[PDB]
């Protein structure tokens, strides 16, 4: 037995067919989620709000994932995450959907990045890593030999604001590259400490 749970932000709306066993926990999460959510505006042009039903559901996923601390809301997180995947990820990855919203729908870059963050954070938090091998067309072609891949890594002079790109990586993919960035920070600090004159070069620290 399952029943509808309607969540909307302005004209756009969505329905989760949650089971009756966790309907109460889902409903209270809905109530406090709507309380947290900012009020709708015409066109959804204001920042930090959804613009499409996909964006709204993904915001709810990210919010529930933040509230989850790896059992209280794990079942509802898994249920609504599966609903989101079934309705919007028709076998495709999150980034293809993100590009689709960016192109077809009136979605901004920050909203798309925040949707991606919410989905990935929910996926990792709900004991659902990406251990399953992906079926990307490019890598399938590589496996069958139809395409060849050469990685190229950039360097200096590409941009004057590379740190904003580091910041967007740490933000959007915090759960993924957080271990990498923490490891890099600690080893860089250790290298500065061990090096004789590194502190002099690093006036503002690292």
């Amino acid at each position: 037995s399952t029943r509808p749970l309607t969540l909307s932000h302005g004209s756009l709306e969505h329905v989760l067919l949650v089971p009756t066993a966790s309907f109460f926990i889902a409903s209270q999460l809905q109530e406090q989620f709507n309380k947290i959510l900012p009020e709708p505006t015409e066109g959804f042009a204001a920042d930090d709000e959804p613009t499409t039903p996909a964006e709204l559901v993904g915001k709810f996923l990210g919010y529930v994932s933040s509230l989850v601390e790896p059992g209280q809301f794990d079942q509802v997180l898994n249920l609504c995450l599966t609903e989101f995947e079934n309705c919007y990820l028709e076998g495709n990855d999150i980034h293809a959907l993100a590009a689709k919203l960016l192109q077809e729908n009136d979605t901004t870059l920050v909203k798309t990045k925040e949707l991606i963050k919410n989905y990935i954070t929910a996926r990792i938090m709900a004991k659902r890593p990406f251990d399953k091998k992906s079926n990307s067309a490019l890598f399938r072609a590589v496996g069958e030999g139809n395409a060849q891949l050469v990685a190229i890594f950039g360097g200096q002079g590409n941009t004057d604001d590379y740190f904003e790109e580091l910041r967007d990586l740490y933000q959007t993919y915090h759960v993924l590259v957080g271990d990498l960035i923490k490891f890099s920070a600690e080893t860089l600090s250790e290298l500065i400490r061990t090096t004789l004159d590194a502190e002099k070069v690093f006036t503002q620290g690292l």
